[PDB]
Formats: C-alpha cells, sequence, structure tokens
C-alpha cells in the first residue's frame, strides 16, 4: 500500500506514469499516484513560482513560500520527501529497494535552477528528506527524474508493475546470417551458465570497468 | 537541426514530447507475438529480431545514430549528450520484457553506428523512460536551444520561517560570493559524490 504525490508546475509531464499503472493494482489498493499543480499554492495573481537568486548569477530559483505551503498541506511526519536534483546523492537500485516499502512518498519536482534550499532544510526538521540524482547528465527539471524513480520503485512493489547481463537470443535460430551461439542449444546447462558468466565478465570489463 | 525517431510497443508512454522534430512509432505496425522464450533458458521473454529488423530497415539510414537503452549499456553521461547534440538523426529503440535479441544490434552495426547505453544503476521495466531522459538531456544542448555538484541556491524573502539566507549572498561582494559558492560545491561534492573527486563511494 503506497501513496505517491508528485508536485510540479508541469503536471501533464507525468501522464506516462498514469498510463503505466494497471487497474488491478489500483483497485486492489496497492498504489495511488496523485499529481498536483504547484501553482495551486501561489500567493499572487501572477501565480509566481520563481524569483532571482541571491548573490546574482543566471537563471531563477523556485520560491520557498510557495513550496512551503504545498508541502505543508501534502506531507506528514511519516512522509518520505524525495527531491530530484543534479546535485543529489545517487539514486540506485538499493535506494529503490529501500523506498519500495514506504507508505507515503512525495516527489518535489523543480524547474529553473532548482528550489530555494531552505525548503528541504525546513522539511528535514520534521520528516525524512532525500535529495537524489538519477544520473550524471543535466535535465530541464525534476519531472523526468520523477518518472524514472516512480518506475524503478513501483516495479519492486509486489503486483504493481555486480556484473552486467550478457546478450540474449530468441527465435529464429538464424537471422540475417547470424546464428544463435550454438552453446545455448546444447542442453549442457552448466556449460551454458559458464558461457553466460564469461559474456557477463567481458561486457562488464568493456562497458563498466568501474564496477570491478 | 535534429530528427529523433523513437520505436516502442508502448507509444502511449511517450505522449509528453522548429529546428528539431521527434516522432514516435508503434513497433507493432511491422508484424505480419513480438516476444518468445530465451535460448539457453532463463526467466522472462526476449523481443524477436524479425520485427525490429523490418522497423529499423524502414526508419534508419547509414547516417543514423541508433541508440539502444539497456541496463547493460555504456554509461549515458553529460559527455554523451554533448556528443549526440550534433547528430542529424537519432533513432531510439525501446525494448520491453527482458530486452531485445542481441542480433538486432549486431546487424544494425554492419550498416550504421550503434550505441547501447544505460541512464543509471537501477532497473526499469523498459526503454521508454530512458528515451525521455536521453531526449531531454540531448535536446537542451542542440545549437539554437566542470565535474562538481552545484551548491545551494536561495531567493526572496531573506528570512523565512526564521531561516536566513547566508549573509555573504546579501553582501553584494562578488569575490566573497564566488569563494563561498566554490566551497559549497566542493563540500557537497565530497559528501554526496566523492567519486567525482576521485575517492571511494
Ligand atoms: C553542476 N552543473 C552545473 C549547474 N547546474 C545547475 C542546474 C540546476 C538545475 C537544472 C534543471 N533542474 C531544475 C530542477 C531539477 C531537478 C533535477 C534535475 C536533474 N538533472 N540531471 C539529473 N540527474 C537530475 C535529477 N534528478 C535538474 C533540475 C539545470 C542546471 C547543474 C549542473
Ligand atoms: C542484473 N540484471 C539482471 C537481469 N536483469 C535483466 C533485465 C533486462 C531488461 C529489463 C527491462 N528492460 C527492457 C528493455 C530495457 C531498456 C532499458 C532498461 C533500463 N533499466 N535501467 C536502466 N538504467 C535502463 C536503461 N537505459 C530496462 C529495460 C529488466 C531486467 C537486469 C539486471
Amino acid at each position: 500500500s503506497m501513496k505517491i504525490d508528485v508536485v510540479t508546475i508541469f503536471p501533464e509531464y507525468l501522464q506516462p506514469v498514469r498510463q503505466s499503472l494497471p487497474g488491478k493494482a489500483i483497485d486492489a489498493g496497492l498504489v495511488d499516484v496523485a499529481v498536483h499543480d504547484l501553482r495551486r499554492w501561489t500567493h499572487d495573481v501572477h501565480k509566481s513560482v520563481d524569483d532571482s537568486p541571491y548573490g546574482g548569477g543566471p537563471g531563477m530559483v523556485m520560491k520557498p513560500t510557495v513550496w512551503g505551503d504545498a508541502l505543508d498541506e501534502i506531507c506528514t511526519s511519516e512522509t518520505l520527501l524525495v527531491v530530484p536534483t543534479p546535485a543529489g546523492y545517487p539514486f540506485t537500485q538499493e535506494t529503490a529497494w529501500q523506498w519500495s516499502t514506504e507508505d507515503h512518498l512525495v516527489i518535489a519536482c523543480g524547474r529553473y535552477e532548482g528550489i530555494d534550499q531552505r525548503v528541504a532544510d525546513d522539511a528535514a526538521t520534521r520528516m525524512r528528506v532525500r535529495e537524489v540524482s538519477i544520473g550524471d547528465y543535466v535535465l530541464n527539471g525534476g519531472e523526468a527524474a520523477a518518472l524514472v524513480i516512480i518506475e524503478a520503485v513501483l516495479r519492486l512493489v509486489p503486483g504493481v508493475l555486480s556484473l552486467l547481463e550478457g546478450p540474449s537470443y530468441t527465435r529464429p535460430p538464424s537471422w540475417r546470417g547470424m546464428d544463435v551461439p550454438p552453446v545455448l542449444l546444447s542442453g549442457d546447462h552448466a556449460k551454458i551458465a559458464a558461457w553466460r558468466a564469461e559474456q557477463s565478465r567481458q561486457r562488464t570489463i568493456e562497458r563498466r570497468p568501474d564496477l570491478l
């Protein structure tokens, strides 16, 4: 039973998450995913969510007052507040396992240069807060990271949906002059696992030597 | 100028997307099941090469960069995004199940450039979420649109819930501000990503 709240100035960007949720997991009450438009908590008629950064520099910073109101309404003390950011701790598979058992996740999606730091600092005095990054590249905002995080976490929730894996093959046995490696049709399953382990080692050495 | 074609059995997931166009293609429009059991055994299903071959035949040219998301890929990083930002034609083949038969990539590599990549060390259900991340990271670099973590940012008001913006940022002194931000960045980097500065995780 997990509730996920996403807060964003582009709620439309989260459409694919609602498209990938099975009706049975929802109706069995295993998961609920709500998306909230941040501008619902703005204070002015211009619906301002950003302002110039103290200290100068390019770009804008999301206003603490607007985010404070949104999180105040949506979070409780039991909430896990996830804040995507290019300067976060790495989001990995272990992170996903750990979060997959939470009752309530709130994902605060920023834009521009990100969110006034006091928002997270304030939230952390009464709930668990995690600033994370989904990888070493730069995005426009937190929304794509939210999709990735939701997908990686939810697929580890029952019934919701070391080395690199080597190549896989299926039918037909021959295709455009390429044969499936004969060892896979040998019926020697110890030897098949050895071949796969060695493909796995070579691939890891070639593509991800850092893991070794 | 860039053309991006994404190929998937779940084009419904890609709905979010002048000098750059992005098209989404339903792989199923090339079937006369897309999946079967893996040779050698194992759990799950593998996408058959036949369907993929026909689809990519029609969409790709020798100039095309074929991008294949996979948990076993080379790391997709900011350097990759820079590299790809000057391509004319990207084709992103999104798999599902346990992935795509290896021969699809091996075949395509005889005719064009192929890049198997991963967007991070976690597991997804398919390549669609990766495609969105790759598209976003690359397109924001397309012409006409160091190795440290950015420190904290603040805006108005200068005091909020009894929390003050660090006084140096209000000081208006650029050299003190640049020094403070430098220190902030390096301390964040060593705390959150020591690997970027060459230490153990
Ligand atoms: C270090 N350098 C130099 C300074 N820049 C400053 C900067 C700051 C924000 C933005 C855009 N943005 C706004 C909210 C937000 C959330 C997550 C992400 C995100 N990007 N990449 C990931 N793995 C992300 C995740 N998760 C990006 C976001 C772009 C550029 C940062 C990089
Ligand atoms: C250790 N091994 C043991 C076996 N499994 C095998 C396996 C293989 C595919 C899938 C799902 N899937 C299908 C197509 C496809 C493309 C990209 C991604 C993807 N995941 N994480 C990234 N950074 C991705 C990217 N980019 C996942 C995909 C799930 C599980 C994996 C872990």
